[PDB]
């Protein structure tokens, strides 16, 4: 029926409704650190999030998205392997039922507790919907989360989850600064891939940061209290909303560092 992460509608079933699931540039992938090519021609990333305007947080049934005003160049990503300016539209996480799983990308087969995705679209395309139909339409920054010390800048997000517990619920979420979610270093790996949920379009330049951020056990616990279902429906905890690694096929992962 409709896709999700259960036994009956999980990733292994997606290809029946979205044949691109078995495409040549699907994500996530395992990053083999010893086969990644250092590319000295890659520039440092440029993250300009000082004018970011968050608007709302929403439970869409598969994750929770924090949405930003993208009507102007207020929070942009440029540099790195990118040509042009990419505007931040939303961020969301992928997480597990246990601390040993949850990320979508893996590093030398190592899984992290969760993975943050900052989604950006190429302004040359005018809007998000046009951007996803182009091979260079989106840029996603992926940040791994490990359990350890609490991340102060994540607490405002954690605290509002009770108010969007079920699918379709939303809450005003203004003045949130996404700079509190970045690691200290911007060293990254990059490869051409796709969205990791249906429609799985192959329109993403992935930028995966090498350095994970730490979150406390209590913070990740609060993620696991959300629901996949809508209000008044049988409760299904929102956990394990990650797609397993896909074949690299004809692709090369490049590193910005050595
Ligand atoms: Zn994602």
């Amino acid at each position: 029926h409709h896709w999700g992460y259960g036994k009956h509608n999980g990733p292994e079933h997606w290809h029946k409704d979205f044949p691109i699931a078995k495409g040549e540039r699907q994500s996530p992938v395992d990053i083999d650190t010893h086969t990644a090519k250092y590319d000295p021609s890659l520039k440092p990333l440029s993250v300009s999030y000082d004018q970011a305007t968050s608007l709302r947080i929403l439970n869409n049934g598969h994750a929770f998205n924090v949405e930003f005003d993208d009507s102007q160049d207020k929070a942009v990503l440029k540099g790195g392997p990118l040509d042009g300016t990419y505007r931040l539209i939303q961020f969301h996480f992928h997480w597990g039922s246990l601390d040993g799983q949850g990320s979508e990308h893996t590093v030398d087969k190592k899984k992290y507790a969760a993975e943050l995705h900052l989604v950006h679209w190429n302004t040359k395309y005018g809007d998000f919907g046009k951007a996803v139909q182009q091979p260079d339409g989106l840029a996603v920054l992926g940040i791994f989360l490990k359990v350890g010390s609490a991340k102060p800048g994540l607490q405002k997000v954690v605290d509002v989850l009770d108010s969007i517990k079920t699918k379709g619920k939303s809450a005003d979420f203004t003045n949130f600064d996404p700079r509190g979610l970045l690691p200290e270093s911007l060293d990254y790996w990059t490869y051409p891939g796709s969205l990791t949920t249906p429609p799985l379009l192959e329109c993403v330049t992935w930028i995966v940061l090498k350095e994970p951020i730490s979150v406390s056990s209590e913070q990740v616990l609060k993620f696991r209290k959300l629901n996949f279902n809508g209000e008044g429906e049988p409760e299904e905890l929102m956990v394990d909303n990650w797609r397993p690694a896909q074949p690299l096929k004809n692709r090369q992962i490049k590193a910005s560092f050595k």
